[PDB]
């Protein structure tokens, strides 16, 4: 048996905060804490009735000072109006267009959205509450922990042997540039499931010349949570 | 020889929690709950005076009916040539600001009737009659906390948790529900909660620092015996082994 | 047997502000 076991911790395939970007009050929450949400999900809602009224009212001013801008397009051509009038109708106007787009946006803000697929955590802000664009902290954490990585830090000349097996073809392949791999937890039980032990390095150390590479595992139920002390086997 | 019981602290915590602020300026003219009782969802709990509200209210909707009435009758004038163009757009203009002016005139009076975002138990209010509340301001007015299915908290080393996940799917645990254990309470006085919830195993948090993980607790509360803050012991029991070596 | 004398601090029933609602003198 050629069969070593390297020392790793789990840590998270993707991790995504998720933040307001517009002012206002928390009118609903929207997920369970502790669950599966999707890339683009709804959250939270924030309390959206003056912005609505906002952007309603700025398309409303466009409508009109667009029709002002038009006619009197039509009238300099005529001289019935001056150079100055239809420059200042023109101007009101374009003004008019970028207002109903920074409503439209802060509108759509209201219904603040998972950036990805993953676990969500404890909501940090309740209903009821106030945000504010631009604030210090999270309203909560997204966290794929499905596919779960685990982070192998060996000396380089590890790396080497392991590198350089895998293409003589001594260690068997989980793919193209990775080993098939198995993962015994802290307890000393088996993992059920297997992956592959990529041979990218992640970070290499100041002091040391020692690498981090990482294992990829399935975790479809949901039995491996960052932070376990864990080893890679390989054979 | 042995039974196989697990024990597991944790602390109480609300089910749910919604802070109640303002979202108009103006002064509090009424409280209108008592501190510390139970509230609904959508109950009134502040009154902030109406008064200038419901007069730029009522003003709006005046000049809204006004100047519709002069921009539909343009309308007609300026197909029959009776009116320019020009004095029909700045009619429909006017319409469209008393639309505008009176969306938002029953925005900010519906924002005087502050209401209870859920039902729970409202504790003291953090502002009293007469004060001053802004649109946007730091602190909220007072906080709901729904406590009749409350939480406990339970952290403990994620290999632990696996290990009763296992014991839950091989039979070893009583199953409550999808994906939870059975359990009962132990209070800090020793006492046993008459009432028993259950263990959900899904993950609410977890420490990468020390590798750690929370999960929650679901008990009934009916009476309020249990309030957050509580240092508790969740129970499992797993039965006994019969032939038992330590 | 005795008294059980749990430790406390007084405080108002009720409490308001008065706060001026127009500009003046």
């Amino acid at each position: 048996t050629l069969n070593t076991e390297l020392p790793g911790r789990t840590n998270a395939f993707r991790i995504a905060e998720v933040r307001p970007q517009v002012n206002g009050i928390i009118l609903k929450r929207l997920f369970k804490e502790g669950s599966d949400v999707k890339a683009g999900q709804q959250l939270y809602q924030i309390d959206p009735a003056t912005y609505e009224a906002d952007y309603q009212s700025a398309q409303a001013n466009l409508a009109s000072t667009q029709e002002q801008a038009q006619r009197y397009k039509l009238l300099v051509a005529d001289q019935a109006v001056s150079k100055q009038q239809y420059a200042d109708a023109n101007a009101a106007y374009l003004q008019s267009k970028a207002a109903v787009e920074q409503a439209r946006i802060n509108l759509r803000y209201t219904k603040v959205l998972s950036p990805i697929s993953g676990r969500i955590g404890r909501s940090a802000v309740t209903e009821g509450a106030l945000v504010t664009n631009g604030q210090a902290n999270a309203m909560a954490t997204v966290q794929q922990l499905d596919p779960i990585y685990v982070d192998v830090t060996q000396p380089s000349t590890a790396l080497l042997r392991l590198r350089r097996e895998l293409a003589s073809g001594q260690l068997e392949r989980a793919g193209d540039n990775a080993a098939k791999v198995s993962l015994k937890l802290e307890d000393g039980s088996q993992y059920p499931l297997e992956g592959r032990l990529e041979f990218s390095e992640v970070s290499v150390d100041e002091g040391t010349g020692s690498v981090t590479i990482r294992a990829v595992f399935p975790n479809p139920n949901n039995e491996l949570l960052p932070g376990m002390f864990v080893h890679a086997q390989l054979q």
